[PDB]
């Protein structure tokens, strides 16, 4: 499923991501835009052999099991395919665990490079939240 901007913002708010660990809703929308282009089916292979899955591009190195990243962890206790569902519950819950880990949203390379220090509020402008 490819979400619309305001549709995703609303789903993320509903799931309690708005101001989670002090990160405003715009930060999460911005990150999802640049990580996956709002596409729940997005997948990308990393150089170490691990893969990123879903709207928030969650890594099989640490967070999920994709059956092909030998020696990795499954900290969110999920198959990586759960991250590709049209329902974002699994992605959101795993993202909450990631952002609490100690580095905050710096865990997301695209957020650090493209969202951090910018006017992220613009990503929720015009939306009926």
């Amino acid at each position: 499923k490819v979400f619309g901007r305001c549709e995703l913002a609303a789903a993320m708010k509903r799931h309690g991501l708005d101001n989670y660990r002090g990160y405003s809703l715009g930060n999460w929308v911005c990150a999802a835009k640049f990580e996956s282009n709002f596409n729940t089916q997005a997948t990308n292979r990393n150089t170490d052999g691990s893969t990123d899955y879903g709207i928030l591009q969650i890594n099989s190195r640490w967070w999920c099991n994709d059956g092909r990243t030998p020696g990795s962890r499954n900290l969110c206790n999920i198959p990586c395919s759960a991250l590709l569902s049209s329902d974002i519950t699994a992605s959101v819950n795993c993202a909450k665990k990631i952002v609490s880990d100690g580095n905050g949203m710096n865990a997301w390379v695209a957020w650090r490079n493209r969202c951090k220090g910018t006017d992220v509020q613009a990503w929720i402008r015009g939306c009926r939240l």
